[PDB]
């Protein structure tokens, strides 16, 4: 497999965060991964802000479905743990491309979102994709919605909420485990499209990350502890390529 058994920052991440990474974990593992390639020296990334240390550990895979497979686990001083998630679908196969993040701080978490978002032109997501969405049921949250105006990029059933406690997390995470097992699941009865389309969902994927590496405040910080050029590197070759 491909394990979270060595890293730094698991024994001290937020527990919900922990959980999450080990359920993606579990989920991944089930698939035929291959090792991604991502700069050297971007696979662990240690710094200063604000007097407090960072560090932030970077783990990617592929495989024939998925283009590059980020997991994204960090800590910015006392407060702010972060867990961040994405699936880069390899185009010829048209599949949607998962994401979810975790922002928590000393008083737990204060944003959990996770969806499957619309490789599509349209915005819209395999039909298949709609008939298990659905057949899920109706997900009961006490903190939810406000999705900015360039949400446009997600799908419908976007799970944005806000922890009202422990109950939740998990429930929060079983959501994320049951969209990861759709997701898997269409990856392995996926086909090859038309060469028209293998570039129309190279468009969206394309767009995808064009804005999320507009938008991801990700970047704010990451400037103020190595500035504007090593932000900009880390956006469009890490997070967002
Ligand atoms: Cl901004």
């Amino acid at each position: 497999d491909l394990s979270l058994t060595n890293s730094s920052l698991m024994p001290t991440l937020n527990p919900m965060i922990q959980q999450l990474a080990l359920a993606i974990a579990a989920s991944w593992q089930s698939l035929p991964l291959k090792p991604y390639q991502l700069p050297e020296d971007l696979g662990y990334v240690e710094g200063r802000l604000e007097g407090e240390k960072l560090v932030i550990e970077n783990r990617c895979y592929q495989t024939p479905q998925f283009r590059k497979m980020h997991l994204e686990l960090a800590k910015v001083g006392k407060g702010l743990d972060i867990l961040h998630c994405v699936m880069f679908p390899e185009p010829l196969y048209g599949l949607p491309l998962f994401g979810c993040d975790i922002v928590a701080g000393p008083g737990g978490v204060s944003a959990a979102i996770a969806d499957l978002s619309p490789t599509q032109s349209d915005r819209q997501l395999p039909a298949a994709y709609q008939k298990s969405l659905a057949e899920l049921g109706q997900p009961e949250f006490e903190q939810q919605r406000e999705l900015p105006p360039w949400g446009e990029i997600f799908s419908e059933y976007c799970l944005f909420i806000r922890p009202s406690n422990v109950t939740e997390e998990e429930r929060f995470v079983q959501r994320v485990v049951d969209f990861l097992q759709i997701h898997c699941h269409q990856s392995i009865v996926a086909e090859p499209l038309s060469e028209a389309q293998t570039l129309e969902h190279r468009q969206g994927q394309i767009h995808y990350c064009q804005q999320q590496q507009k938008n991801d405040k990700t970047r704010r910080v990451l400037e103020k502890a190595f500035g504007e050029a090593w932000a900009e590197r880390y956006m469009s070759q890490v997070l967002f390529d």
